[PDB]
């Protein structure tokens, strides 16, 4: 879907490479979201009062789901905490497009 081709998007990275990743950037706000290893569950993990959190989004068919609140998709829920606070008074605000790097 659209979603996956975003740059917030990540299809293969686990949540301790998140929060790898997460930890280089001293910003609060700053975000990704991850496909979970679970079907139909992704992660946003996220910069929130100087640390790391991590909150599930479930899709269900035609929506996605986080808690009680319904969006489109992935994108039109990322485009919503953009705009409205997802996590006390902080919005997502810099989308993280590193590679979770194989040394070879």
């Amino acid at each position: 879907s659209q979603a996956e081709s975003k740059e917030w998007y990540h299809a293969s990275l686990t949540r301790a490479q998140a929060e790898h990743m997460l930890m280089r950037v001293p910003r609060d706000g700053a975000f990704l979201v991850r496909k979970r290893n679970e079907p139909n569950s992704y992660a946003i993990s996220f910069r929130a009062e100087g640390k790391i959190k991590h909150c599930r989004v479930q899709q269900e068919g035609q929506t996605v789901m986080l808690g009680n609140s319904e969006f489109d998709s992935l994108v039109d829920l990322i485009s919503y905490y953009e705009k409205h606070p997802l996590y006390r008074k902080m919005k997502l605000r810099y989308p993280i497009n590193e590679e979770a790097l194989e040394k070879i």
